């Protein structure tokens, strides 16, 4: 008389990227690999008018 | 001077399978040869959140 282990499933964690979602549309990106080195950053439009 | 016999015809009762009915569907089955000699049965599931 037994009692049968019938099964053991575990779930796999799909790995998800930014630029593999379409949020990634919306903005531009670059690697930048001292960050914490930067403090502030700037751009600076001259419009003509 | 006479009395008819008009002719005899039983139902044929189906044979319904398991497999042939949309119930099948449903469910998934193995033919387990001994469900007498199992007192239970366990799954255990392992979820990764």
């Amino acid at each position: 008389k037994f009692e049968v282990l019938l099964g053991v499933y575990t779930n796999a964690i799909q790995y998800v990227r930014f630029l593999e979602t379409a949020l990634a549309v919306s903005c531009v990106n670059t690697e930048f690999k001292d960050l914490s080195r930067m403090t502030d950053g700037k751009i600076q439009f001259r419009i003509s008018v």
